[PDB]
């Protein structure tokens, strides 16, 4: 059911520091090659009063390239699909939780996302839009409790230089339990590739590949 | 606009570990005396597969009794009202964020809540319904960033004895900035007073009072 | 063995951000009334390049006043005494762990403290000495694992206004399994009463009293 | 001053849950190749009542293989050397801080370590010795505040299967402001190669190599 080329549609309902918004979009990519694009539009609550970059990683890990010897739990979960959840802990006290449902309808992935971000300092890089994209990252994954979990030390680049640090903790939950990998890593790199003036229309690109630790 | 007796209406859209639900209810109380009751009904996604106790403190701090010399920021915010946000950090890794809007319509408060809880162990006290209500608590509050913030070390009692610890961090944001207190404390005690077999209909009572530290 | 008036002697070996130091001092007070003073001298590594305030709460909870109906675990532990350990998590990323032994000799309490503080920003209030004492505080305690634990949301006042937040987690370990209390609170207020220009000689006063929650 | 082959001597004073101990040892390796071994002996406080694995990463990052295009801050710091500090945050609440000095004396590296670990559950994998070595890991490093910092999501393998998770935060402080790298990664794999029955004599091996993210 997962072809070499697949599209997706996504909808997000979110809030940051009490400001509510809705975003709709679509994307496409090559799930076995680990590459994809997305185009998002803020449909309610725009223009947003905070950094787009905190939203970018919430709009698709069925596209991660996996070697044959590492079980691809997220691809295996289809056609029914999987849910994923996440905590982002920002170094200045911002905290976000996210809950997401991934399904497949007549050959198109369907993503539904809910996002609540709180406790961002009003003068911090998020509310003041001082970020300039993510560094590429490396997630550490392992099985636990019959599901797949992963954590990442991520970083946003700052306009005036240096980094704004964010820890991700994610949980990927197949709708019916499928085969799990062991301890492994996923390398990712997400880019904002174009946008209008107020970031109410934004395009993204992501490359991601799973692997064993290099020393194994 | 805040009378000695006030009613409220509340609704919540929530999810815990990928399980979505909706709750609607109403309450009433004596905002200057610090006492109130609520009755909640699960309207979608019942019966809930997790402990009711994690939801109870999300259904009303306009009812806290304040001495004359501590500015009552939340009461002062009416008639327009205020928003509040919260992180709950559970000791076994569960994390919740909550975002809430409090308004006033023809003499009745109107509460709207969104809640996302993630990363609860499947065999832990929340998913296994092993909790038996909250200990009474004491929140430490202070002004910051033009708004009011507070934190609490809270604890759920466990059926088999002992406590399941949870840290609250809350942010109270008037819709138009009003006068702030300094550093102070709020003592609270929330009780589940009645419930049906599967906790799809639940009643609660809360008492809350603000004060200076006892040594001042 | 614990008289209405007791003296103590204290020695600390510590480090902060790689700067090593040693402090010796003495104190006295009324263990059943919850009041005590201390006088400390930096004996090696002075003058300290960081705020004295992070050290002040490491130089004596046998002096807390307890009502008859709450077991006074720390007093019961004598003559043999008890150990205590602590984590302080500062809001800007500084972290300290502390380990302490409390015993009795020559009718005097004897305190031995080791302290490691790391990850303080070089331009932060600790390394730049921008603090001016603690707010009074309220610790939440409970028994666990056959020992007594407590947590506190504390705050340092900033010289030019505002607060710098610090979470304390403490563990109190009697040398024999003397009786434990239940869930309860300790109110404390620590004051720096005098000091020389470079904080190489400092005097402190503390008041502390245990109690049930006020609504009980 | 750093030759193709270099020896080191190490001494550690530490404590875990109030149990004090001292360890001394020696090591050797190839700093430009990223390989080294160590042999440690517990000299006071043995046998240790907790898992050796929490100490193993405190006994040498001057032996990290760096490509020519990534400044090797730790090697550049010699002959004077560098200090490093660390927080380990364990998933069950254990917390350790570490402070270390690295110098060079008569052509040998000299390491001095102090370690304070607190808040480990008495029935947890550390106090019950249920661990069986670390997974290989990947540290995310970046410059900040004129020093080099890094974080790692690490895991101890449990004897009867599964993982016990630990987050490392480290700070590396050269004694003079030698050149810093940018954002980069270090892959490491540490092995216990042999030990006696009570872990009072232990031998270790480590491989470590720095690199850019693989997608760069």
């Amino acid at each position: 059911v997962i072809k070499e080329f697949m599209r997706f549609k996504v909808r997000m309902e979110g809030s940051v520091n009490g400001h509510e918004f809705e975003i709709e979009g679509e994307g496409e990519g090559r799930p076995y090659e680990g590459t994809q694009t997305a185009k998002l539009k803020v449909t309610k609550g725009g223009p947003l009063p905070f950094a787009w970059d905190i939203l970018s990683p919430q709009f698709s890990k069925v596209y991660v390239k996996h070697p044959a010897d590492i079980p691809d739990y997220k691809k295996l979960s289809f056609p029914e699909g999987f849910k994923w959840e996440r905590v982002m802990n920002f170094e200045d006290g911002g905290v976000v939780t996210v809950t997401q449902d991934s399904s497949l309808q007549d050959g198109c992935f369907i993503y539904k996302v809910k996002f609540i971000g709180v406790n961002f300092p009003s003068d911090g890089p998020v509310m003041q839009k001082k970020t300039m994209g993510w560094e590429p990252s490396t997630e550490r994954l392992y099985p636990r409790d019959g599901v797949l979990k992963g954590e990442i030390h991520k970083a946003l680049k700052l306009k005036d230089g240096g980094h704004y640090l964010v820890e991700f903790k994610s949980i990927y939950m197949a709708k019916k339990p499928v085969q799990l990998p062991g301890y492994y890593y996923v390398d990712s790199k997400l880019d904002i590739t174009s946008h209008n003036e107020d970031y109410t229309i934004v395009e993204q690109y992501e490359r991601a590949e799973g692997r064993h630790h290099l020393f194994l």
